[PDB]
């Protein structure tokens, strides 16, 4: 359990349930981030770990205390995480937004629009393949199991796009702007109505931008009207060929 955290610090390499326990015995408060109290107390804790274990830092967690609010990805290459469970971290299709995005599109593939278990199963197998890791079905569904649960906020047993987004870095995840855009499904449904302005059924690339600025313009403090083009280029890659149906932007928009 996260107790057990203490002595996971001491260990040669970290097994992915042991990175969970101690990702679950410094975040106190469940939000995803370590910072103030936290963050002392991992800093803290980690120096005393190695020390006990009769070990020195290795460079990453020498760069670490040095230069130290901080997330579970960071935390995982920091620590001598095991192998097959750091490789589900070190892909461009979570170092670009665009590219998250496409890969969202790729692996709901029932078009629930959210990832279901077994499609984030077929994304971390696809992973591990793709470094020519050969997959061990006991572990893969462990790694998926605590994948889950690492990134699963509202506990409702899926991730939606909010929640694997905190999978990118601070600086490429622009969902973390729309958190208090969101609006209901009949508001929602309202405002798409406004934005296809030719009224052929779905948004456009040019409808889309008309929508962005009209967003940025009500929501100051939350977005960046200099930040449309990435915004636009984001959003765009979830569409079908260009073509954002109500479904696709209710990713984005709906609540
Ligand atoms: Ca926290
Ligand atoms: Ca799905
Ligand atoms: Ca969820
Ligand atoms: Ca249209």
């Amino acid at each position: 359990g996260p107790h057990m955290a203490e002595s996971h610090l001491q260990s040669s390499l970290i097994t992915a349930s042991q990175f969970f326990e101690i990702w679950l015995h410094f975040d106190a408060d469940g939000s995803g981030y370590l910072e103030g109290k936290e963050l002392q107390n991992l800093i803290q804790e980690l120096q005393q770990a190695r020390k006990k274990a009769g070990l020195e830092l290795s460079p990453e967690m020498k760069t670490f205390v040095d230069q130290y609010k901080i997330g579970i990805v960071e935390l995982a290459h920091v620590l001598p995480t095991e192998e097959n469970f750091l490789l589900l971290f070190r892909c461009q299709q979570l170092k670009s937004c665009e590219e998250f995005m496409k890969t969202w599109r790729k692996y709901d593939t029932d078009h629930s629009g959210f990832i279901e278990t077994e499609e984030l199963k077929n994304f971390l197998k696809d992973l591990l393949e793709k470094a020519n890791k050969t997959v061990d079905d006991t572990k893969l569904a462990e790694y998926t199991d605590l994948m889950l649960k690492l990134f699963d906020s509202n506990n409702d047993g899926k991730l939606e796009l909010t929640e694997m987004a905190r999978l990118l870095p601070v600086q490429e995840n622009f969902l973390l702007k729309f958190q208090g855009i969101k609006m209901c499904g009949k508001e929602f449904n309202k405002a798409f109505e406004l934005y296809d302005q030719d009224g052929n059924g779905y948004i456009d690339e040019n409808e889309l931008d008309a929508l962005l600025k009209d967003l940025c313009e009500k929501n100051k403090q939350d977005l960046d009207i200099n930040n449309i083009t990435t915004y636009k280029k984001n959003i765009m890659a979830l569409s079908d060929g260009g073509k954002l149906y109500r479904t696709d932007l209710a990713l984005i928009l709906c609540a």
